[PDB]
């Protein structure tokens, strides 16, 4: 990673907080194309300090995706690790997580978003599918949207998948067991487990969020009642608006080897 000075860098208004990180927005101060100085906005990712034994997980996040370059994958700029700081400076993206987007605008996204939306992360993630590359935490609080929508100019919304954080193979857990059904039950018996085949059932889980509205899956299901849900071999419900239901149960599927190729994924959202 290019490494960039705390100097360099100002930190503004929290945004939220992540597993065992803070996110702020900020600036970061540099030398841009043809020797212009910039002010660029920029996302600061920020490691705890009580929990800078992740380190290496927390920045191995970010390295590998950065290792390749697409449109539909977050740009990360670089690290600041100056001082006791373990901080990743990615893009600012306008819109932010598609989490809170998707709560805050239930009433005004209709099926055509969801399904562009749908069909953007397939692409992603078959980017990743074919470069052999695994995410591991595939969710909509990892989704960032870019543009909206305009359909006054046909425009369609535009999103990145930003990165894992820290690696479900190194987390204690009971995070795990509350990040059921993101996890798939595989990563829950043994989170070595990891595989390809983990993020075709997180992005089952991560399209039924798309379709309910910001909605969490099991939220009302404590971590004991969670672990039963993969033990009796439950699926989640249909979406109100179900129209991607069949396909979000199609990538749930308890065993990984039947879960269906990002390519077929592709040419399901391409039949609707
Ligand atoms: N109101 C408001 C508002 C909030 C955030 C942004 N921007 C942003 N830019 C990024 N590159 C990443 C994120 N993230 C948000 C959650 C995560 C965890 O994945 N990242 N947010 C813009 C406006």
């Amino acid at each position: 990673f290019h490494k960039i000075r705390n100097e360099d860098l100002i930190f503004n208004e929290s945004l939220g907080q992540g597993t065992f990180t803070k996110i702020f927005k900020g600036v970061r101060r540099e030398v841009g194309d043809y020797g212009q100085l910039h002010e660029t906005e920029v996302l600061l990712k920020v490691l705890d300090k009580a929990h800078r034994n992740y380190s290496e997980s927390f920045f191995e996040a970010a390295s590998m995706m950065s290792k390749l370059s697409h449109k539909h994958l977050v740009l990360n700029y670089g690290v600041c690790v100056c001082g006791d700081e373990n901080i990743l400076v990615q893009e600012f993206v306008k819109f932010g997580s598609l989490d809170t987007y998707l709560k805050k605008n239930k009433n005004c996204i209709n099926i055509l978003w969801k399904l562009e939306v749908a069909k953007q992360l397939a692409a992603a993630m078959h980017f990743l599918e074919e470069n052999t590359l695994i995410h591991g935490n595939v969710c909509a609080k990892n989704i960032l949207l870019i543009r909206e929508e305009d359909r006054k100019t046909g425009n369609p919304p535009f999103i990145k998948l930003s990165d894992p954080g820290i690696s479900i193979t190194v987390l204690p857990k009971d995070i795990l067991q509350e990040r059921i059904p993101w996890v798939p039950p595989e990563c829950i018996e043994n989170p070595k487990n990891l595989n390809l085949a983990t993020d075709k059932w997180s992005f089952g889980t991560t399209l039924w969020e798309i379709c309910s509205g910001g909605d969490k899956p099991l939220s009302a299901l404590d971590s004991q009642r969670k672990l039963q849900f993969y033990e009796d071999r439950h699926q989640l419900p249909a979406p109100k608006a179900a129209e991607l239901a069949n396909l979000i149960n199609n990538c749930m599927d308890y065993e990984p080897d039947h879960r269906p190729s990002f390519r077929a994924i592709i040419r399901d959202l391409n039949s609707l």
